[PDB]
């Protein structure tokens, strides 16, 4: 059973020992890793790769990611490419897939989703406990958009839908790999279509829950976050047409409860995320939100001289999403740059009315928040 | 929708406050109410039947009990009887089931349930937060049951599976009655009966969750729970060498925080459980536990002389079980003895080990219990 | 007991509420009810006095505010006429202090008050649980600076400083009102007097738990307690050249679990909150900054063009406290806006930093920073 | 400052362990490390002692515990040895006292109670948190009784006082050492001797807190603690006519929040404590118990054939204590096994009545236990 790891710029030496950690595994048959470039980071591991597989016993390759999208390329030529090795140049009936980061990587990863693919599962899912200020993205775009768009369906009720960490035998791979959307998804929306598509095509999902499991992603500004941001809703934009068919079998592993070193973990800085509403302005995105309801049309005009977010609770966001559905351009500078305002000021108003009541109080309220958006979309 | 009251010797205030409560609501249009015999607590429901009548525009029926099944004349005959009156005295989509002493019921109950039967589903269930030391049927033989005997199905994942709060669609109710093997079940079984065949003939089930639970019951040694624990059982061996499918469409409301006081609770008299142990023994019960395994054999014989325990723990109880399955008799007194005190060194073991842990280990540790029975019974 | 009630424009059913409860107790000798103003609201107690005191056999006054104190005619004025009547119109042993909004008094706030009182302590103070974000004053003002002070002493170990509900003997309320500071002292600075001055006289001190805290203040920006603050800073200021023993008897009561409602809340509107930082500036401002070390000069001129608060960290504000204690000048509009500037902004930094990791951090970071800032002051 | 080591039948490695994380300090000028025996544990540190004394550049020492008190040789001798070197055979102003055992210890106890020991205190202490049903000594003994017979003085308020864990200066020891008392407890009395009389001299003491700190001690029966009871509870007897003075300065260390892997621990072998508490019954026992009061007779008698423990409650356990005081001998195997099954049901009534309820509920009760048993005492 393959395994695969999407690296990039990461050290090499966390890398390397996740890649051990797999080798090692009595159930893994075999280890691809695929870079973006050929940098340093690289350049190591293709020194490294003839050890691993001599002690270990199992082969490991290196290869740098194919152009095979029409977006930026990113995460999905990368996963993509993994699946066109998997499929056309070795005959594994299971691939894995795990960030190269992941320091709180084990052995009791692999073999979880190993022993729920027993049961038949084409799709075993990773998911972790996160903080109440991350996964922001997740949380008020991917969930949200599901719940909004496809209410009945599973697809609002997975935990973590842009989550890399998974499991997907081979059928499930070979179909998603023939699916011309997820294909050209060469961005960070692949993680995305992965998910969307294969409830749409009533594969069988299990998710694996990791009691302690995460690489605290780096402390800024929610800045950091932009690029993801505008690429995982034009991945839901993409996809609000479609239809769903209802039947589609759905397991999770219960979740253990969560560490306190995550639950006192703050997800982004909240000044630097304050200045950057302030800026970069234009005229036009001015014109844009003229499109917009009226409290969030003020509301964030109001922002180009003082921060401004209260204005912008549940309903302002869901009413917000539905035109963001109708008119933003992917790839438009100035719908970009306002889809980043108004998503800021949504977790911002989160943040200080939500958050702020602590880790439970959080958690309730996200489970629930879904809950209402499925419903308010069921009567329309 | 019909909304049906089971009552016996109730405060007939605490129970007329709940019949005023659904006539009240506008989405009712009938409520029934179901006693055993004509005594004091009956006369007051009949006397107060055309006075509610009036106020609210709904009218109140009161009605006896009848023997529809052939076990002990218990609480099946009266949902039954209710399920009788709705499809044959009647013509409602819907139909309601609440326990009569229940004190936290608010009209929030019946509206939760139909909001949710809109989305479509032909079972809506209420679950309640519960103490880690109450529901030890529940979690012990009806839940433990499922996962060990249909591991891949639906059944072991429903929450509060002995549960008596639900709704029904017309079409539900019918299929239920029509079953004969859930007409059969006059006694504590029936709410096993509801749960397994529903989830067999592939209905569509919705767990509602209610934020304050149910009014707990009387403080008192495990000795209370005797004839509901021969009678749960029962129903599941009973079933136990039915066939079910895989799919069967399931969702359920997020849980809310567990509020302070139903998590600072303990369940039963620990001492007067420990003393129930060393009583009630024959010759007969003595030589029956040659057919368990050896650690339980020579476990429950010293509780002739003192309390034991330890020796039930998970994978033990588990063996038990299977024994259970096979050789108890429902109405062989002392098989009904064996399995009273089986389970009551169960209870003890996860109550020293487990519960005493503090709540939050509680939950965890029992969501994970069933996943490890799941395993077992799948890889066997 | 005499039990004395300041009040203003409170609803007057919510305070009659009180008045009714105190002179019921059988350990209460008189009830003394003291207002500013002959308003509505006064009219209504002395209307209603007579009745009380038919009803309950205790004798209920009501009296102006007067003028004792050479501040702002406020708090103080209020609790030392109290004083003065206990001292001058009385004879009674003990003297009570409640607010009158505080709509969670039960007759048990005077009960555990006096039976503390027993025991022989001659200052009884209620303290209670607070929010994360409440309590800012109390700590970032009162007790960090008894703190930074006196580390040596009582003084910062008190809990609630600033609170205005508590028991004295008539020795310990005598020395008080003849205390030429306290007198002096009409304005909000009162309770840090009461507090301040016990400690440096050797009164022995209990500090009692309301299980159930009081009720919380409006939901608005820091903007409302500005007078309170300049007012509690001066009171400090005041004092800073004080000489204070090491020796001064002090218990408490423990405290029991923050409830649910309290440790899920926020104590100020943030936005609001950013938004009065940068307004109500001055070229005067702008000079005085150029007093403070340069990370507090730099932090607080960037206000003036948007929100900053990261660089007013645990350190830096012991550093500006230093500065304000020399330069601060009590009714210089300038200094008065630079306090409550800086001071939002240790309260913005805190509550990003420290309140948002979840309750029970805030609570663990806040007694810690008095231990560090007792340390630093210690060793200089 | 020396720092000591009291050793018996510890895993070598442990402790040397600790001994080289002293040695290193640059705030320790001495170890010394008292064993109880010649065994193979002490042969080991003695062939250990040379090198660890070159490497770190500080002289280790390793001695035999003399015969200095009249009960069994213990702790007690062990100490009060440390005490002998530490005044008459060295200089030093500052001695240390650590359990050998401690895996938990670093470098931050040490550094902690120097840097306290700054302020001026004459003794500093260290505490840790501790699961909700260990420390029964503690609780049910020790601290129930200060408060018991001296409600007035600081002794209930100390947190841990049978701990091993403290810094003493010169004063302080020799004046320990001179003290008759505290000399002859030669056994687990010592720790409540020092904390005893350090309170009653006047001798000012600080409490450091550990945020994680212990070795989990062995799972067996409460018979494993038996020993340590009864001279735990001898060693209160034998104060119990001593007077106290009130004053004397005390202050400690805010508690961090405790540790979830310590709030789930279970401190004893529920099963193996009922079934002691049948066992080693004596006529004489069954003579003794009509000293006591009609339930605790009647409850304890039931032992004979069966557990019983509810009747043990607060109360009951408070009119116990007094009887105990007035009628138990030390060293009479009658009175001493009376005493272990009288505390053994008050062990398992808290067990079952306020652990079971959660380790939050179990820390406001023990604080709240010792405020009713000081307010008993003062008013009778
Ligand atoms: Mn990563
Ligand atoms: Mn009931
Ligand atoms: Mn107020
Ligand atoms: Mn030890």
């Amino acid at each position: 059973s393959l395994v695969v790891f999407p690296f990039k710029h990461e050290h090499p030496e966390v890398l390397l020992h996740n890649v051990r950690v797999a080798a090692a595994h009595p159930r893994v048959h075999e280890v691809l890793c695929i870079g973006y470039e050929r940098d340093q980071t690289y350049e190591a591991v293709e020194r490294a790769a003839p050890e691993i597989s001599r002690a270990t016993g199992t082969p490991v390759s290196v290869r740098l990611q194919e152009r095979l999208g029409t977006l930026r390329p990113g995460k999905g030529d990368g996963m993509n490419t993994a699946l066109r090795y998997f499929l056309e140049e070795t005959q594994w009936e299971r691939i894995h897939f795990y960030d190269a980061d992941i320091t709180s990587f084990g052995p009791d990863w692999i073999t979880k989703a190993e022993e729920a693919a027993d049961f038949g599962y084409g799709l075993v899912r990773h998911y972790f406990p996160r903080a109440s200020t991350d996964a922001m993205i997740t949380w008020m775009i991917t969930r949200t958009g599901f719940a909004l768009l496809w209410p009945h369906t599973e697809l609002s009720w997975i935990e973590q839908p842009l989550g890399g960490e998974l499991l997907m035998r081979r059928e499930v791979a070979a179909m998603l790999y023939e699916d011309e959307r997820v294909r050209r998804r060469s961005d960070w929306g692949i993680d995305t279509l992965y998910t969307f598509v294969t409830v749409q095509q009533g594969v069988s999902i299990y998710e694996c829950y990791i009691p302690e499991g995460k690489a605290h992603r780096l402390y800024g500004g929610l800045d950091d976050l932009r690029t993801m941001l505008v690429e995982c809703f034009a991945a839901i934009q993409s996809l609000q047409h479609e239809v769903v068919g209802q039947p589609a079998i759905h397991r999770q592993e219960h979740p253990h409860r969560v560490p306190v070193h995550i639950a006192e973990r703050v997800g982004y800085d909240v000044e630097a995320t304050l200045h950057r509403l302030m800026q970069h302005w234009t005229p036009r995105q001015v014109e844009l939100l003229e499109l917009f309801t009226t409290p969030v049309r003020e509301g964030l005009r109001t922002c180009q001289r003082r921060p401004a977010f209260n204005f912008m609770d549940e309903m302002a966001w869901a009413a917000t999403y539905h035109v963001l559905l109708e008119h933003f351009q992917p790839g438009d500078p100035d719908w970009e740059e306002l889809l980043f305002k108004l998503w800021t000021t949504r977790v911002l108003n989160y943040t200080m009315t939500v958050a702020l009541r602590g880790y439970d109080y959080a958690q309730q309220y996200l489970y629930r928040m879904l809950g209402r958006y499925r419903y308010q979309a069921a009567l329309e």
